[PDB]
């Protein structure tokens, strides 16, 4: 692993087993959800609940209320994460009105389903994530200050693939390839071609770890279905 990842996983070890809100920073495909699931697993109480991941940028306005608060019948995100961890990715993509609704839930610790007269108490660990500079968005009026100040307590920055370096890239790539082909079969094949791992090291991955895993998956499939390293089919992948 790289120094950056060791420091992050160290921060995770330090701040996981408490009830404080966490804000994750990092590019898309960097592993923010996985880090959130790690915070979930490592919390002595909330581990017994469900992990509920939400992409706040992929929610049409007409469905926000139903998807978050549910219906008197549908169980919304908040109620789904009761006693567990709620993961709000793309939190900056929330419109102001939805930011307010979220804040009220965090403040009041309750949810009113659409059609109900009685609110239901909810308790979840909150992990929010963003690839934007949230303080700039607050200054610009695009993100509510009060919501930010409630969200941005524990802050973790997850480094991109380029920041993690070539050493981490290859170790991830080889790890992924092994999981796809199978380590037993990988042992019966020739060694992983030097030009291939060297290509991975010298490649930039805008889609970060997710993109790298896609490449590894495509490599692995070629390997499994041809019983070796087809230099031609592999070259087409880079």
């Amino acid at each position: 692993h790289s120094e950056s990842m060791q420091a992050l996983l160290h921060e995770v070890d330090t701040f996981a087993d408490c009830d404080t809100n966490v804000l994750l920073h990092g590019e898309t495909g960097v592993g923010k959800e996985r880090i959130a699931q790690l915070l979930h697993e490592k919390h002595s109480r909330y581990r017994h609940g469900e992990f509920v991941p939400v992409n706040c940028g992929a929610i049409p306005d007409g469905l926000f209320e139903s998807l978050f608060f549910g219906h008197a019948a549908h169980k919304g995100y908040f109620e789904q994460a009761a006693g567990g961890t709620l993961f709000l990715d793309e939190v900056g993509d929330l419109p102001l009105y939805q930011q307010v609704k979220l804040l009220r839930v965090l403040e009041d610790g309750a949810v009113l389903r659409v059609g109900a007269t009685a609110p239901v108490k909810v308790d979840f660990r909150l992990v929010a994530a963003s690839n934007k500079k949230l303080p700039q968005l607050v200054k610009e009026g695009l993100f509510r200050a009060d919501l930010y100040y409630r969200l941005a307590v524990i802050e973790l920055s997850i480094p991109s693939l380029e920041e993690r370096g070539a050493v981490d890239k290859i170790a991830l790539f080889k790890s992924f390839v092994a999981q796809v082909v199978g380590e037993e079969r990988l042992a019966e094949l020739s060694d992983l071609p030097y030009w291939l791992t060297d290509s991975v090291a010298d490649s930039y991955f805008p889609g970060n770890v997710r993109e790298l895993r896609n490449l590894a998956e495509r490599v692995g499939v070629t390997v499994r279905q041809t019983g070796g390293w087809d230099a031609a089919r592999l070259q087409r992948l880079i």
